[PDB]
């Protein structure tokens, strides 16, 4: 599960995946994080 720390962040994650970008690469990319679970936290609720 993907959990992004902003709105602008999760936009930026979104078009670094349009190529195919591996999630890893796209989250140190812009802040996002990839979970286990799908409970994002409270500080990453985008």
């Amino acid at each position: 599960t993907t959990c992004c720390p902003s709105i602008v962040a999760r936009s930026n994650f979104n078009v670094c995946r349009l190529p195919g970008t591996s999630e890893a690469i796209c989250a140190t990319y812009t802040g996002c994080i990839i979970i286990p679970g799908a409970t994002c936290p409270g500080d990453y609720a985008n």
